[PDB]
């Protein structure tokens, strides 16, 4: 989660 | 392109599942 | 402040 | 409107309001109609010089989305600050020239990116070379797209930091016949158009329409709004260029003005003998 909350929409891509 | 659209429309609570 | 952002969509944040 | 017969060099001007509609989105509806009308005019033997504006809005919108895509969720916590005082402008001018090309490559009319600063102007020997260049470019049936470079400037006299005045100066320098100032409203009213007290006028008399023109209780400032527009028009008229202010949310109007159908407001140096 923290990773998800500390990620870039570009990263999420 | 469709993956981009899906990610643009998704809700953060949906990026976990 | 938090919950909204959590459930909102990247598009939405662009309002 | 008798001058409409003998005009073969016009300087139209689309303001940011005309170009952009919602959320830094090019008004494809308005811009397309205006470009189509300009292409039809060009074909009918008319030197059409286009002075456009709206790069700042497009740059602001695209740099917004280029922040949120490259932002961390934590960042989304606090409303982001100003994007920039000049970079939005840069990106937006790029985008606008891009659009124009794409559109003018459908009706086969070539355009050139001529960007001029206030310092470049006022430089002796510049007010000429620009002149000659623009003349040759018009001669090969090309439509220039003038603008004010807001990305390499240092202002943060001469041009009035507005394309509207830029239009005026260029028109006087390039020795144009007419300068059109397409805007959102149907012309120069007697104040704010919302209330019924303000009434549209059709000719700007020097000593008549300078007592009931507040330019809105609202002072635009950013684009100088109307006051600036009226000033530009007056200056252009005085130098020897008739100037007409008209709505731009309807391109068809341009043909009516050029053909002569009593539409808009006239800022003519022949006010006494009219
Ligand atoms: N005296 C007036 N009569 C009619 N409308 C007015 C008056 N004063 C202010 N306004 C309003 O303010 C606005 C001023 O428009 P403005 O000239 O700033 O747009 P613009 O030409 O796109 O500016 P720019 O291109 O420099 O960004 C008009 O849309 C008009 O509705
Ligand atoms: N900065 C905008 C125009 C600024 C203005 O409204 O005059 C551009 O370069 O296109
Ligand atoms: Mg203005």
């Amino acid at each position: 989660y923290r990773q998800l909350v500390n990620s870039s929409f570009a990263d999420l891509q």
